[PDB]
């Protein structure tokens, strides 16, 4: 059995929380979701425990400290694919975060709510003001930028490449 | 969007938590209930504009309570709960709760909420409550309560039925936008 | 009403966790199961009311932040080990029960033999050959309950829900009945 600690941050609202309790439970939140998921694992793979914890906003004014106690293993940095500011905040805020506080340590570099990407809605509301989703392509290079081992897109909602996510974390600790 | 943070405070047993669980996951608790049920919190539309109300449950009395629900971060509204049926739960209400809201938070909305409504006027609890010279809180002594500790509402609800939930919440919410 | 804090102790993957799922949910959690079961109590009539308040651990309390063994002050302790971990029923005497005397000292414990569906599972059995292990017994169980003076020794299985009951009805006599 390899025990891994495997962390998920990135700005307020990108489906952080979700994407743990669609995957942990297979269930979609309602109107009301818990803003901090409690730490879950699962022994799957290989023997592997797969220890997995959700984040509340920055490390350093979090009194939990849970990106640094206990060592973590992997971090998924995860921003939404309909929210522009939350991609630019993986090279201004989350890449520097994880790089400070589990440096020499692999990332998964994750864009969230694939679902809403082509949401006609979605779409629209970013078009008014002036925004467009975050492509593949420009994911591909945030990562190659930040040095993550993989990139990622999924959606909690639909569960599309959410499965993909944890498997991918695991062989990045145990495959490096 | 305006961030707003909603804690509950109040004598044990009162139904914190169970007015948290039945509002926010529509179930009512079976046997075993959390002492303090987690935070959540829900992106609400209000008159027009989008509101995350973020919903704080409560332990013991704030001074004690090494997580410092009440003062951090800071409060918006406090609603300070007491059971119709526990005449001991309401006088706390100005021996306890008022002056820990006004210390902790001052200068914030507070609403006043009587929980357990279903057995105000009964099941014979009334009979129960008779045997050791008791009785349920009236609506008129919940009213003036709340205009003595400042309260900018009143409400009575029923965590297992629903009666009266969704208003304490609404009434929360405005209490921030519309002061 | 009385309340009664039962705090639930043992080595990490025992199934402390499960058991206070299993019980207080009557079903057994998936592949993703809650590091720590959240504080939870009920009411509970016994003989002629309680409140019966049960908290899951983590690791060692005096490096658990929370420090769930020693504040509030607990009233009875649920020492966990798996039935097909002997290095686990080793730490009731190395760890489990200094632990208990030293944060509650002069309150009851109750010994729990956890997994017990496993104790015939040929899997379990057959890769715990390899390693030259067995399963403890119920005597052994039973002695290691007499040496560290647990006022009972019970076994159980989340899995299944066998004995699981009994573990939480004898932690509240304990306490009501000492
Ligand atoms: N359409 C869609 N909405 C999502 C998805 N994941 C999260 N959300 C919504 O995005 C908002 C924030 O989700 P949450 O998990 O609480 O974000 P966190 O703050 O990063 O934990 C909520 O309104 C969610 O319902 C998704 O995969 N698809
Ligand atoms: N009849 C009735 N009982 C309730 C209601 N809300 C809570 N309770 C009960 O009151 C007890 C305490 O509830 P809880 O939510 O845990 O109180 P807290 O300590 O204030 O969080 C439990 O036995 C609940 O079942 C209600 O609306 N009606
Ligand atoms: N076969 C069996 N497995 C169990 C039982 N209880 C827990 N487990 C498993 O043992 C592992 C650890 O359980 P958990 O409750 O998380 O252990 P804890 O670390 O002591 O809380 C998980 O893989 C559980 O599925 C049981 O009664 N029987
Ligand atoms: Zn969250
Ligand atoms: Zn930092
Ligand atoms: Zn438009
Ligand atoms: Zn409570
Ligand atoms: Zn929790
Ligand atoms: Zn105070
Ligand atoms: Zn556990
Ligand atoms: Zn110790």
């Amino acid at each position: 059995m390899q025990a891994i600690k495997c962390v998920v941050v990135g700005d307020g609202a990108v489906g952080k929380t979700c994407l743990l309790i669609s995957y942990t439970t297979n269930a979609f939140p309602g109107e009301y979701i818990p803003t901090v998921f409690d730490n879950y694992s699962a022994n799957v793979g290989k023997p592997v425990n797969l220890g997995l914890w959700d984040t509340a906003g920055q490390e350093d004014y979090d009194r939990l400290r849970p990106l640094s106690y206990p060592q973590t293993d992997v971090s998924l940095i995860c921003f939404s694919l309909v929210s522009p500011a939350s991609f630019e905040n993986v090279r201004a805020k989350w890449y520097p975060e994880v790089r400070h506080h589990c440096p020499n340590t692999p990332i998964i570099l994750v864009g969230t709510k694939l679902d809403l990407r082509d949401d006609k809605d979605t779409i629209e509301k970013l078009k008014e003001k002036k925004l467009t989703p975050i492509t593949y392509p420009q994911g591909l290079a945030m990562a190659k930028e930040i040095g993550a081992v993989k990139y990622l897109e999924c959606s909690a909602l639909t569960q599309r490449g959410l499965k993909t996510v944890f498997d991918e974390a695991i062989r990045a600790v145990l495959c490096p």
